[PDB]
């Protein structure tokens, strides 16, 4: 048993490296961000271009959807985040406060809050309605590589190149747990598991790990790919078989069996580092995006 992801569409149009791709929660759309300072919206099932969203004055590292699929937030080298109305393309709010590049962002499940992480080593929590910063967390001592809310929104997980993963209480801003590795490889990505009990963490020693953050115990390790430089997204695939999905610096998409940790598929098609992957919420569809020598997004579909 293995998935059989096959290339269905190639999505071209960005003029520089693509930095992130995300499927909307309602399954209809894909959003992409790029070093060309643009956001593009595409049909999730047919890859059809829908619109370009513009406004940032430097490149964009990350984009994220609100839970009702109506808003996007983007994180830019221009030190701001921007909240967007997707249907109109209008910038609703510009979130100012970080003192250097903003690298990562996410809405909470109710989507009344935004979390961000920056080169300035802080994590900020923002009010969507007013656009104002509610909390500044002194989260790390190196740039923040990822931020993510758990399934109910009571917790935030952050990661950094200082080598730490930290769990934060959303309401109070307190640090509830710090995950430490004696070899201390830079942590380049983290996110909560679908059931909220685990975190998946990428380190720049070509390794992904599944952690029980409450116990500080590593349950699973996934290797075989290449990741020593970039902050590459990783995913849990919940629509068919239980797979882990990640990009790689050898230009492939890697898919692992969650439980056995074996590689089950490698997706060949991109011509530069696959920096970002995303999994469709209801169908067995993967989106992948690559860096400057490629500049495209690819949609892959599987029977399981
Ligand atoms: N091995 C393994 C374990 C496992 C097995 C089965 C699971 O469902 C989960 N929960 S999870 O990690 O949140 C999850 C991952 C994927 Br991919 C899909 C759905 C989903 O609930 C976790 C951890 C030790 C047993």
């Amino acid at each position: 048993v293995k998935p059989n992801y096959a290339l269905k569409f190639t999505l071209a149009g960005h003029t520089k490296a693509v930095s992130s791709v995300k499927f909307s929660p309602n399954g209809e759309w894909l959003a992409s961000s790029s070093a060309d300072k643009l956001i593009k919206i595409w049909g999730a099932y047919d890859g059809k271009f829908e619109k370009t969203i513009s406004g940032h004055k430097l490149g964009i590292s990350d984009v994220a959807w609100s839970s009702d699929s109506n808003l996007l937030v983007s994180a830019s080298d221009d030190k701001t985040l921007k909240i967007w109305d997707v249907s109109s393309g209008k910038c609703l709010k510009t979130l100012k406060g970080h003192s250097n590049y903003v690298f990562c962002c996410n809405f909470n499940p109710q989507s009344n809050l935004i979390v961000s992480g920056s080169f300035d080593e802080s994590v900020r929590i923002w009010d969507v309605k007013t656009g104002k910063c509610l909390k500044t967390l002194p989260a790390h001592s190196d740039p923040v590589s990822a931020v993510h809310f758990n399934r109910d929104g009571s917790l935030i997980v952050s990661s950094s190149y200082d080598g730490l993963c930290r769990i934060w209480d959303t309401a109070s801003g307190q640090c509830l747990k710090t995950l430490i590795d004696d070899d201390n490889p830079p942590v380049s990505f983290v996110k909560f598991s679908p059931n909220g009990k685990y975190i998946l963490a990428a380190t720049l020693d070509n390794t992904l790990k599944l952690w029980d953050y409450s116990k500080g115990k590593c349950l699973k390790t996934y290797t075989g790919h290449k990741n020593e430089k970039y902050c590459i997204f990783a995913n849990f695939s919940v629509t068919g078989g239980k797979w882990i999905v990640s990009g790689s610096e050898d230009n492939l998409v890697y898919i692992w069996n969650l439980q056995t940790k074996e590689i089950v598929q490698k997706l060949q098609g991109h011509t530069d580092v696959v920096i970002s992957t995303a999994c469709h919420p209801t169908e067995n569809i993967i989106a992948s995006a690559a860096l400057e020598n490629d500049k495209t997004i690819k949609l892959w579909k599987s029977d399981c």
